[PDB]
């Protein structure tokens, strides 16, 4: 019982990042299990909006699928804000478990009373600082950098915590605000500030992955309501396999970004040991400070989840 259907699959990044590859791919399973009658249409590079739009236009149903950080997704739903208080995840085996586990599952079971649904998570990942003001490797040489963050009180926070002055901005409008230096710098995954040309506008490159971002691969609920349970399932069904090609193009793709963006004589520091716990150090009051913004046992059961997993 599978009718023929388009599907329009909107979002933030580069077609050529990781992600939109995986987008790509899920566009092809979905044609292949449903014997070519459903058919997606991806639209990369901020096509069809930001995030925040992309969200909007699922619910509204002018939009059917796509992936958005959880940042955005905070200002329905404050328990997505915990992923961006820093150093929540170790690696990158944590996060999996913690968000296919039951963790993960308590913040998308919130998604559908908003009018979304949550297939499952992908991988954004761990985010470095960039700027072009001047190198940053000890937590001082944040202090009174322009920092581009993403739409929320948690990242916002959580900068300006560090001494940033902390700037929320749509992704779609950030390439032109680092190169016009309206900002003096953002902080995304490897892959993001290659495929996404950030390096050409940001001499400066610090490896402090200092927070993991989830994605939330989403479906329009009133779109996928209307759907017959096979159409639903070759969703779900493309939505597993797709999951699990994200996350290797991602892992794959930052390693590849770091050894481009490396011969590409971008100039690369790190927060040394020491520097490292002065950072620990000025983070733990402004995360026990945002406890009450997020949801204390959305925190509290992310980090205890993170350490069973660690
Ligand atoms: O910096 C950001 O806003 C995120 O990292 C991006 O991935 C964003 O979702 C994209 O569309």
């Amino acid at each position: 019982d599978i009718k023929p259907r388009i599907i329009r699959f909107g979002y933030g990044l580069a077609d050529d990042s990781p992600t939109g590859k995986a987008s790509a791919h899920f566009a092809e399973v979905v044609s292949k299990l449903s014997d070519g009658k459903m058919k997606v249409k991806t639209f990369g590079n901020g096509a069809l909006g930001p995030d925040e739009q992309l969200i909007n236009s699922l619910i509204s149903g002018s939009g059917e699928i796509t992936f958005v950080s959880t940042a955005p997704i905070a200002s329905l739903i404050p328990e997505f804000g915990v992923f961006d208080l820093p150093f929540l995840f170790d690696n990158e085996k944590v996060a999996d478990t913690v968000l296919d586990g039951p963790e993960g599952k308590k913040l998308l079971d919130k998604l559908p009373a908003k009018g979304l649904i949550g297939l499952n998570y992908w991988e954004n990942g761990f985010r470095n600082i960039t700027n072009s003001r001047h190198e940053i490797s000890k937590l001082d040489d944040i202090g009174g950098i322009k920092l581009r963050v993403m739409q929320n009180q948690v990242a916002l926070s959580v900068f300006k915590g560090l001494g940033a002055n902390a700037i929320p901005m749509p992704f779609t409008e950030l390439f032109t605000a680092l190169e016009t230096k309206t900002v003096d710098g953002q902080e995304n995954p490897l892959s993001t500030i290659q495929t996404s040309k950030f390096y050409e506008v940001q001499p400066y490159l610090t490896l402090s992955n200092h927070v993991y971002t989830p994605f939330v691969f989403l479906a329009s609920k009133k779109w996928f309501d209307q759907l017959s349970q096979d159409e639903k399932d070759v969703i779900t069904q493309a939505a597993a396999d797709s999951q699990a090609f994200q996350r290797k193009a991602s892992r794959q793709g930052n390693e590849d970004a770091l050894k481009y963006l490396k011969e590409h004589n971008v100039k690369v520091a790190e927060f040394s040991t020491e520097e490292r716990e002065k950072i620990r150090e000025k983070v733990a009051p402004i995360v026990e400070s945002l406890k009450a913004k997020i949801g204390k046992e959305t925190v509290e059961g992310v980090l205890d989840a993170a350490k069973k997993a660690s």
